RNA sequence: GUGAGCCCGGGUCGAACGGCCUCUAGUGCAGAUCUUGGUGGUAGUAGCAAAUACUUCAAUGAGAACUUGAAGGACCGAAGUG
């Protein structure tokens, strides 16, 4: 029912992944874990980060990254010969008053 | 053949060698914490933990944590990591 190319909004809530990790690794594992909420949401093994995403993950430095966080995801289908997969995933910052209190919503195609 | 050993078959190989009687010796090894060389178990084991710290995209390439550019985050802190 759901095309391959499609695009969504969510609400990250990093701090529930981040309970406990060493402040040397929590900027790292904050990458990884929007990384595997990326792959859990779309299906999509290759997940790629924009670099504005990254800044906002590391804004605050290495331990201060943000509980929740609003992000973009596109479903987006991969046009190079020769790829293993098919469909990718492309993950943005979306800029909101304030990531609390939003549900999870369907971004138009136009 | 009591024995130290001797002889033959089969396979491999490529240029010399053996029996008998005498002559001759640097002539017979399991040890010497023996000498030289080679090889095991240990064992895919002990370990690869000082000097705060890495992350994203793109490019290159068969292959990129430790190549490069950009984007971020840090450290030395002028008796410096200049």
């Amino acid at each position: 029912a759901i095309a391959d190319v499609v695009a969504r909004e969510y609400t990250i809530h990093l701090h529930k992944r981040l309970h406990g990790v060493t402040f040397k690794k929590r900027a790292p594992r904050a990458i990884k874990e929007i990384k595997k909420f990326a792959q859990k949401a779309m299906g999509t093994s290759d997940v790629r980060l924009d670099p504005q995403l990254n800044k906002k993950v590391w804004e605050q430095g290495i331990k201060g990254v943000p509980f929740r966080i609003r992000v973009r995801i596109s479903r987006r289908r991969n046009d190079e010969e020769g790829a293993k997969e098919k469909l990718y995933s492309y993950v943005q910052a979306v800029n909101v008053k304030n990531p609390k209190g939003l549900l999870t919503s369907v971004v138009e195609e136009e």
